[PDB]
DNA sequence: GACCACGGCGCC
DNA sequence: AGGGCGCCGTGGTC
């Protein structure tokens, strides 16, 4: 079936390529091929051959299209079997597996990659026949979103490198005072970054009670959660918690980011993986910029490093209580839909409760703390953890949970139907019909089954919120382009854009609107917008 | 070097 | 008897 034709391929051919590395913005185009009909074209000079393509269709299209943009070519990504398969089963996340599961082997030869894309797409397209909903999501959301993600990856984000460079030396000194004291307290040095070594010290040398064990190995845990419980037992516990904060921030953001600045751009270029999560959410790789610090003071100092190009502004937009809103529409609960119809904020109300202060006294970080209480309790958190979290009597934690769901009656009924259907159907789905398979919903082991159940009914909520953000990006991108503004990052229910100073407001105004009206629900979708020279200030 | 499991933890 | 991610060291491989 496979013949070999001279490079020049016919329009609509399936691309096949090989990079020196995973990152499109950093990689070297080692090989470029194409497959169409029954023939296969191997470009003798890849980079140069890229100028020939009208579009990138095939496994990981967006990736070669990011390279193209990096090279000055506006090569947009088109059909990509990974998206088709990802939609059929979100557990389809790598070419390797999609190929073994659908008709081929993922190799290192571009030509074979081009052939495989063609045949893989044929199979998978057949599979989508009759799946009007998956076809809708593919054609109306994913395929076009892939293009958006490529421009985003190619564009990147500006970072105050000199700023992080000095920040390092500074905390490096604070980490020394903390480890120097932790060692004194223990009465001798040891690797503080070694959970095993600290375990021995905390539980064997000192006489601290072991409050928990680790999952796969069963070792006594030394988690922040355990350390919190032990904070009052020994002076060495607080010192260790602070050390862990600093070292985590410094080793994960403070030190690595400046070293990832691209030479040709001077900006940071993260990957936005389109087929990596079970719920339909994107993910950020290599630099993972979807988890930049924001909670603690040093975390905030780190976020400030993310800045706009001079004369530009960072416009940050974030849907409000997004998953509580999605849930009011999915559940159809009147109490909850009214909550939003009345402009109430459950994070503020829960935070007002937690800290026992009027609503107007709740500050940003206090409200943020409530988020983990609201989403945790919604998604199955237990009274024990709740109490052990809010540091309240187990009984008072039970009451908060009891009342939480009593206040929103239709939610449990919805969670119930979602699970039932998941058991029968074999999968759960989002508002737009994105599916996630949860076979374990019928496991005999209560442990496994109940855990499956929790991931099961979370998917529709989490996934619908993602479908929504993805639609908004697809809708918003063309207008920003028309406005000379750029889309830099997506943080699940937040978008970080960059717009010319003289246009920053019109852009914030527009994006906010596109986002809020993406797909009308039983509840309004509110978006808080912020503008500033840096990410922290934007929010 | 490269890469793995595991614990641990940053954000959503 | 919260869900979804990816990255960083520590140990231990190859
Ligand atoms: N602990 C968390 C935090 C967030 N999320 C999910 C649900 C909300 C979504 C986006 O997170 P945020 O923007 O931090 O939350 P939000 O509830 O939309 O609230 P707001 O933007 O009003 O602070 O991610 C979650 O499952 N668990
Ligand atoms: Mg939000
Ligand atoms: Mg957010």
């Amino acid at each position: 079936a496979l013949e070999e034709a001279p490079w020049p391929p016919p329009e609509g051919a399936f691309v096949g390529f090989v990079l020196s590395r995973k990152e499109p913005m950093w990689a070297d185009l080692l090989a470029l091929a194409a497959a169409r009909g029954g023939r296969v074209h191997r470009a003798p000079e890849p980079y140069k051959a890229l100028r020939d393509l009208k579009e990138a269709r095939g496994l990981l299209a967006k990736d070669l299209s990011v390279l193209a943009l990096r090279e000055g070519l506006g090569l947009p990504p088109g059909d990509d079997p990974m998206l088709l398969a990802y939609l059929l089963d979100p557990s389809n996340t790598t070419p390797e597996g999609v190929a073994r599961r659908y008709g081929g082997e993922w190799t290192e030869e571009a030509g074979e990659r081009a052939a495989l894309s063609e045949r893989l797409f044929a199979n998978l397209w057949g599979r989508l026949e009759g799946e009007e909903r998956l076809l809708w999501l593919y054609r109306e959301v994913e395929r076009p979103l892939s293009a958006v993600l490529a421009h985003m990856e190619a564009t990147g984000v500006r970072l105050d490198v000199a700023y992080l460079r000095a920040l390092s030396l500074e905390v490096a000194e604070e980490i020394a005072r903390l480890e120097a004291e932790v060692f004194r307290l223990a009465g001798h040095p040891f690797n503080l970054n070694s959970r095993d070594q600290l375990e021995r010290v905390l539980f064997d040398e000192l006489g601290l009670p072991a409050i928990g064990k680790t999952e796969k190995t069963g070792k006594r845990s030394t988690s922040a959660a355990v350390l919190e419980a032990l904070r009052e037992a020994h002076p060495i516990v607080e010192k260790i918690l602070q050390y862990r904060e600093l070292t985590k921030l410094k080793s994960t953001y403070i030190d690595p980011l400046p070293d990832l600045i691209h030479p040709r751009t001077g900006r940071l270029h993260t990957r936005f993986n389109q087929t990596a999560t079970a719920t339909g959410r994107l993910s950020s790789s290599d630099p993972n910029l979807q988890n930049i610090p924001v909670r603690t003071p040093l975390g905030q100092r780190i976020r400030r490093a993310f800045i706009a190009e001079e004369g530009w502004l960072l416009v940050a937009l974030d849907y409000s209580q997004i998953e509580l809103r999605v849930l009011a529409h999915l559940s159809g609960d009147e109490n909850l839909i009214r909550v939003f119809q009345e402009g109430r904020d459950i994070h503020t109300e829960t935070a007002s409760w937690m800290f026992g202060v009027p609503r107007e006294a709740v500050d940003p970080l206090m409200r943020r703390a409530a988020k983990t209480i609201n989403f945790g309790v919604l998604y199955g958190m237990s009274a024990h953890r709740l109490s052990q979290e809010l540091a309240i009597p187990y009984e008072e934690a039970q009451a908060f949970i009891e009342r939480y769901f009593q206040s929103f009656p239709k939610v449990r009924a919805w969670i119930e139907k979602t699970l039932e259907e998941g058991r029968r159907r074999g999968y759960v789905e989002t508002l737009f019909g994105r599916r996630r398979y949860v076979p374990d919903l019928e496991a005999r082991v209560k442990s496994v089954r109940e855990a499956a159940e929790r991931m099961a009914f979370n998917m529709p909520v989490q996934g619908t919120a993602a479908d929504l953000m993805k639609l908004a990006m697809v809708k918003l991108f063309p207008r920003l382009e028309e406005m000379g503004a750029r889309m830099l990052l997506q943080v699940h229910d937040e978008l970080v854009l960059e717009a010319p100073k003289e246009r920053a407001e019109a852009v914030a105004r527009l994006a906010k609107e596109v986002m809020e009206g993406v797909y009308p629900l039983a509840v309004p979708l509110e978006v808080e917008v912020g503008i500033g020279e840096d990410w922290l200030s934007a929010k």
